[PDB]
């Protein structure tokens, strides 16, 4: 009982489960939101193994809006090359007109982990290691977790839950939300060795698909540690998942690459399974799903973490907006609409890659042709652009109206060079001369959107951004203040 | 002994095994180029099951350049949608560019084999069906065939072989040629079934791939009867060949589409197993394949048919240039080096289609994924001309040079307002005013080389056609007088 004095007023908090880039991202923004937040995560530390290194475009700007790209970039290498099936494209032939497409960073995943973990701590955000959520009961206006820590069991109460427990998603199974896909299952190695960098072989760098029908990646971690990648397609491996000696590790390079690594030692290694799947909905009541709990998919590229910190952002500003009363109706619901069919197009889009890697013999055909499609500049955009995470686009008509069955193609995406303006969250008026007015208008929403010149962003007309960075309406496409109502609610 | 006698001279002919499509039109080509041909085959009659229907304009541009594709025209209607795996493109897009591509037809196999047949007859080849080739020597000169009739057994001396004699040729197997492939092996049923056609539901005509994983078609091939093919893909078949009765039929049917036919009776049903293979060399001494003895693969549209006819018109000149004496040094090579890759390049084409579609479930993404490149212009140009059998393209370099490493992409195509020049066989040089002397140099090879005006062909610039159809020079790719040599040997 005595716990509960001394605490003082209390709003109850969104609650996410994991502490993870979705998790951590999501807090960062409810709490640049200003919304309460509690993060809950069964690790006692950050995982120093966490496996990711490629972060797209699409990762970055999210970061960039907030200010928190400089702290990930000083811990990574420029990354501007792309691919689709590990088919190398040409991103310097938009880059001109896309800059945002070279943006992408060789960077170890605690990195940003790391990063957003900081930006959580500054903005005051509880973070609470050593609790596993067990159990979860929704009523009518809010949510009870059961807790588990060492000192033992416990409950906890929140507006809302969100899961960003990851692939294996503890919360989406106790809400029963089914996880459909394809049948890809796609087992591999993940480790760290040490490694002279000078000793390689120029084969033992990079990220390559062998005609015998596998993937080999080594790329730089830290000093002296090459992380590997080994996936061999069609060859069941001894274990589905679990730690992974030297002997299997070297075993797998040198079956795929011809050579064994020059390895001092493998410092940590272990199998992973990957599967294909999106969950069939992001939210059900008060409980949502976000990130890996959401969609997962092998990850060959760096689509996994550019539609998880998509999902937390899309996300926190809508619940913060909700909480704090002022939210249009429907808002909440807009985030299923507009980010489910996301994880689905990231989902398929591994299907494709995967597809056109195994079977290595019946799928030699189809690399070719895709291969040979990839010389046409308009087939070489659509891949860059996919791959980088930079397409998503989502459904806005005319005024601004969400879910439109006729969406405006000039609505939904983003502005990049609006990046700057947006740390401190909000959403944002860009003024162009374009062709007084819109200024007025958006003065009724001023506690809400805040207004710069079109010309500090390289916007060349009047543009709407929601808080997200997505743009809700332009000159051109409609009402403004019909647009505000949409996404910013009812005038002061 | 006395059947030796009155016979008068005889020259060693061309022995074509195999009065298939291919067969028929080499003997054709021999007979129009006035070589020594003989044609034989195993069976006693013609075959009315022949399974083919669709027949593109790949196909017909070689009909047309001997006036052969009005008779066949006679017994067709227009096809002129396209697909890609059973994904329709738009040839419409590029029609006024290049008609041609509009010219395919639905029509029975079995009536462009009786046009070739009808042909061959008028230029006298003798036609010697109930013959079997059963064991072949070769010697220095000549070739020596073991055959079997129902007299018994005899042998037969010619010049050349070429083996026409389907995809499991028993000349390749006697040269000890090799058929290497991918390993797609697809099985599927054919038959023709009694319909009226007024209650067939929209579902069961035209050609249809099912999301499930298989392929339906059904197509009109005569009064009261439509052709039906099944393949149930992954599904193995209660045998690899052999005849069907109707309930296994109507289960393939209902199995793929929902619903049985309306049949009153299934006049006759096989079960086919396509394999695919392209062979390591076409030619070996004096033993030739052409048609599928050269190339397999699943019949998904019309690339057999027109890979076929391409390699007998491709062969057939050259085998006559060489046997009158006149034909350039290397020129019968140039068989495999010009048709080996184009047999490889439809095979590795029908690979890439059959990726697209089974496993259906892990196939979906990389189907969509191409689904979607193909709404862009210049995919679905390059996927049109492929499925028509309108984009091969020899490599010749400047001086018509054969075989080069710097091939001129302005050559080794064709010219399709050409084809009526062309019905008396030889080669032939449009002449046109584009910046005297073209004719003049032609002149040294009037004996091989027909001249026609460039606008009577709709051809903008001079250009020199082998017989086969194909571009070895135009103005602006270096000498005529040295790509006459390349392709037509020594001045007279
Ligand atoms: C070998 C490999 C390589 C990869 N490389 C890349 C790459 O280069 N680029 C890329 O974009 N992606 C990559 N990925 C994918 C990437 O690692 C994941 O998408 C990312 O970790 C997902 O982050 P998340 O926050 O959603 O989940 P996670 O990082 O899995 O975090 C979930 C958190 O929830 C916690 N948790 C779980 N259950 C509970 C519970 N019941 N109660 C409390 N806490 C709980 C866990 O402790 C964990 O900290 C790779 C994946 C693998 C396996
Ligand atoms: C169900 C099905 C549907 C098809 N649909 C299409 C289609 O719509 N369009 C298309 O382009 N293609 C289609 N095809 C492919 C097409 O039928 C073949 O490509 C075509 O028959 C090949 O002709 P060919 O002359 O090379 O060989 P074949 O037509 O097989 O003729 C070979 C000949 O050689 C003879 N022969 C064999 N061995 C010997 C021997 N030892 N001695 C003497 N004679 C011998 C045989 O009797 C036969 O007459 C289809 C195939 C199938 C199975």
């Amino acid at each position: 009982g005595l716990e509960v004095l001394f605490q003082g007023p209390m709003t109850d908090p969104v609650i996410v489960v994991g502490a993870g880039p979705t998790g951590l991202m999501l807090a960062c923004e409810l709490g640049l939101a200003g919304a309460p937040v509690v993060v809950l995560d069964r690790r006692d530390a950050p995982d120093p193994h966490a496996p990711g290194q490629a972060v797209n475009a699409g990762v970055v700007a999210l970061l960039e809006q907030r200010g928190l790209a400089d702290a990930l970039r000083a811990s990574g290498l420029p990354l501007p090359g792309a691919h689709f099936s590990l088919l190398w494209l040409r991103p310097e032939e938009i880059t001109a007109d896309r800059p945002e497409v070279g943006t992408g960073l060789l960077v170890a995943q605690p990195r940003l982990t790391e990063v957003l973990e900081q930006r959580a701590r500054e903005l005051g955000v509880d973070v609470r290691r050593g609790h596993e959520v067990t159990e979860l009961r929704q009523s009518p206006g809010h949510v009870t977790l059961k807790l588990r820590t060492s000192a033992g069991d416990s409950t906890l109460r929140g507006s809302y839950v969100v899961a960003a427990d990851g692939a294996g998603s503890t919360v989406r199974r106790l809400a029963g939300i089914d996880f459909p896909g394809s049948g890809w299952t796609v087992s591999g190695i993940v480790g760290d060795v040490t490694v002279d960098f000078s000793e390689l072989a120029v084969h033992h760098l990079g990220a390559h698909y062998l005609p015998a029908g596998g993937v080999y990646s080594g790329a730089p971690a830290g000093p002296g540690v090459l992380r590997v990648i080994t996936t061999v397609f069609g060859a069941t491996p001894p274990a589905p998942s679990g730690p992974v000696a030297a002997e299997e590790l070297q075993g797998e390079v040198e079956h795929l690459t011809g050579q064994p690594l020059p390895a001092r030692e493998v410092l940590w290694a272990r199998r992973f399974t990957s599967h294909s799947g999106n969950a069939e909905r992001y939210r059900s009541g008060r409980v949502f799903l976000a990130g890996d709990a959401a969609h997962s998919f092998y990850p060959l590229g760096g689509l996994r973490l550019s539609t998880c910190l998509q999902d937390a952002v899309n996300l926190g500003w809508k619940l913060a907006a909700d909480l704090a009363g002022w939210a249009p109706p429907g808002l909440l619901d807009t985030y299923h609409a507009e980010r489910h069919p996301e994880g689905e197009r990231a989902r398929l889009a591994l299907d494709a890659q995967l597809a056109l890697m195994h079977p290595a013999a019946r799928t030699a055909g189809a690399r070719s042709l895709v291969a040979d499609l990839a010389r046409f500049e308009d087939v070489n955009r659509y891949l860059v652009e996919l791959v980088t995470g930079v397409d998503p686009r989502y459904r806005v008509g005319t005024d601004g109206a969400s879910g439109s069955v006729v969406p405006d193609p000039a609505l939904g995406g983003r502005v990049p060079g609006a990046a700057p303006l947006l740390h401190g969250g909000g959403g944002l008026l860009l003024l162009g001369a374009a062709d007084g007015a819109h200024a007025r208008t958006a003065a009724a929403w001023a506690d809400r959107v805040g207004v710069a010149p079109a010309l500090a962003a390289d916007a060349t007309r009047s543009v709407l951004l929601r808080p997200d960075g997505h743009v809700a309406w332009a000159e051109g496409s409609g009402s403004l203040e019909t647009a505000l109502k949409n996404w910013f609610g009812t005038p002061r």
